[PDB]
């Protein structure tokens, strides 16, 4: 994969339970791009979807 940084939080929409729930500075272990809506990443335990809008890649 690649770990990315949380930049703008991301309240998983009530009733999704598929979405990534982000807090900023949270630390995303990007498992997915898709070129197509959301990327699939694991923030600290769970797998899920979220908006790649929402974090920045980082190595640094």
């Amino acid at each position: 994969p690649v770990f990315a940084k949380a930049i703008q939080k991301r309240v998983p929409c009530a009733y999704d339970k598929t979405a990534l729930a982000l807090e900023v500075g949270d630390i995303v272990k990007v498992t997915r791009m898709n070129i197509n809506g959301q990327w699939e990443g694991e923030v600290n335990g769970r797998k899920g979807l979220f908006p790649f809008t929402h974090v920045k890649i980082f190595d640094p």
